């Protein structure tokens, strides 16, 4: 199956994208954000430990997070000829221990904003939407963790030879216009 790492900072517009992809093409959205909100909607103690850690804007293990990743990919494993991997890896361990326990990357979306654009977006979002992690100062927190942890991921997979970026301080729709371009060439 299609393995797409679909990277980008915080409030870029992989969410978007991906649900556009979906609708398009049939790919199955995996979110490991939304994966992450799930087992703290669930009210266990794991959830209470990743909301701790969301809320400050840091990054969650590599073990809970690909962990969630494959157990989801092998639920939706009798419908998907594809896959959107929506926010995953965020390290370069991540993407290594990915493909160890489960597979390569056919192509790696890079959703490119400017950061500005995306605490304006987050900023937003913070005030309609309400997400915990969307107050300025976690914003930050975010921004930064992206800068210093993600883009060497990029780098990774520039050197594997499969990053295409998108630009997505565009239209939505102009930005999808490049997506479907990125995967109609597979
Ligand atoms: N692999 C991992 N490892 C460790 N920890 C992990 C992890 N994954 C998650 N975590 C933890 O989970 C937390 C949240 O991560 P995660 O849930 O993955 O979200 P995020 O990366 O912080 O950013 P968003 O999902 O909020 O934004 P987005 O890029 O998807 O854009 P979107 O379309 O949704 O929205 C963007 C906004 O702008 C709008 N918008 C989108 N595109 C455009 C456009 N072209 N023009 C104008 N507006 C646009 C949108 O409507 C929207 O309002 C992380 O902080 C981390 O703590």
């Amino acid at each position: 199956a299609k393995i797409i790492f679909v990277v980008g900072g915080p409030g870029s517009g992989k969410g978007t994208q991906c649900e556009k992809v979906v609708a398009k093409y049939g790919y199955t959205h995996l979110s490991s954000g939304d994966l992450l909100r799930a087992e703290v909607s669930s009210g266990s103690e794991r959830g209470k430990q990743l909301q701790a850690i969301m809320q400050k804007g840091e990054l969650v293990p590599l073990d809970t997070v690909l962990d969630m990743i494959k157990d989801a990919m092998i639920a939706k494993a009798d419908v998907s000829k594809g896959y959107l991997i929506d926010g995953y890896p965020r390290e370069v361990k991540q993407g290594e221990e990915f493909e160890k326990k489960i597979g390569k990357p056919c192509l790696l979306l890079y959703i490119d904003a400017k950061g500005e654009t995306m605490v304006k977006r987050l900023m937003k979002r913070g005030e309609t939407s309400g997400r915990a992690d969307d107050n300025e100062e976690t914003i930050k927190k975010r921004l930064d963790l992206y800068y210093k942890a993600t883009e060497p991921v990029i780098a990774f997979y520039e050197g594997r030879g499969i990053v295409r970026k998108v630009d997505s301080e565009l239209p939505v729709d102009e930005v999808f216009k490049q997506v479907s371009t990125a995967i109609d060439a597979l």
